[PDB]
């Protein structure tokens, strides 16, 4: 049975993040919802952590108006991760494919947006989840 | 008094302007925390005084960025009648800048009362990147 | 008045430098600006002659570099100083968690460091001092005398 | 099948570069792949002993582009180095073009037909990335080699 060792709650604009650290009898895993949803490993959670960093970092450096992109193949799961921005402002959108396995052939692949805004606050999050439970 | 060009900056439900505007004596910003506050919640910077402060969020954005998840940080700035106290604090909704300044009311005496606003530090970026474009605009080379 | 003689772009990962060689009365110049989130104080000037020695010490610094091997407040891993034409120039190879890079922070010099600096800092990325020494050595073959 | 044990990214200019520690169950080794600006990827497939070879003809590459001095005007490869270890080859070429100098890396099969574009086994390191590369490449070579 899968139960939830903890969820997290991230503030970003108007939208909301939950990060919820799961564990079935196969091993421990993150969700990540927005007001759709990823999972991850642990493992792969700290290399967003990790890649978190680098968002933030080439944010901060912009300064005023794809700028950044990172490619994760793990475990049957591919992540596109782009630092882009429109009109509205700064984001770096997440989607998560399968590239393998139970599920290829899809309807399904997984996508988050978050304002570049929170980005700190939602790895602040993230690197605590890990912090506390491991990989 | 010319107005000279605004922004806006929304920062989670939160709004700040920055206006800058001409004088006879030079340019200058006024950014204003909105709400109940009015006056009281809104700064007065030259110029040549904005450019610190720009370079002082720069080093609040970095603090805030290595923080991990967690006054934090305190910097002062003084030039000619007015005082800036910038602390990067967290109370339980999160962590922020306020910003507070001062007139000095004669050699040697702070004033009984100040204006103030308070960024939410997940805005620092936007704040930071809208003065940054105001000041190249209005008034280098 | 000032002559502007030529103008040289480094791109050094996300960072952007100009090398402006000019001419006044006095002689012929550089101006270094770094651009972004910085401002004009992002802006080292230089005598042709003080490019010059500028140039050399680049090439200390980039030996140093290539010889750190892979990495581990920050770290300050070789300084050098270079006083010229009532100037100076502080030259600090350093890194962080997020890369090595060389700061140069220029100041007016008087005394001991008397009295205001105007400190014109500039950051360049470690990866890119090959590229910029190389950028500045054209500029001095071509614009310097001898 | 293959573990994935270590990654690490190094950017040079537009392109990003993932060096990733592999294992399966005859071996360790490293997957190189570079990412273009446009979405074009490539890769190199290196035994942690062609590694530390590899990484030593890095520090080559190296000294050879610090001493380069700028670019000057035509009147080719301004250094080629060759790699080969049983089954692979690896053809090391520093080159020029317009937007600067780079170390094409050209991996080919040793004995067989060989498969697949040369483009897509070759990748092209940015020379201002040589130090940072070799350098991501000795720390993982430290943490997961034997050699």
């Amino acid at each position: 049975e899968t139960q939830e060792l903890a969820s997290k709650r991230v503030d970003i604009q108007n939208k909301r993040f939950y990060l919820d650290v799961k564990q079935n009898a196969k091993g421990r895993f993150l969700k990540i919802a927005e007001v759709s949803r990823l999972t991850l490993s642990m493992s792969v959670a700290v290399e967003f952590r990790d890649y978190l960093g680098d968002f933030i970092e080439h944010y901060a450096q912009l300064g005023p108006s794809a700028l950044k992109s990172e490619f994760l193949v793990r475990e049957n799961r591919k992540y596109y991760m782009d630092l882009k921005e429109n009109q509205r402002g700064r984001f770096l959108r997440i989607r998560q494919t399968v590239n393998r396995g139970p599920g290829l052939g899809s309807t399904q692949g997984q996508t988050i947006a978050l304002p570049a805004q929170g980005l700190i606050e939602f790895r602040d999050a993230l690197a605590k989840l890990i912090d506390d439970y491991g990989v």
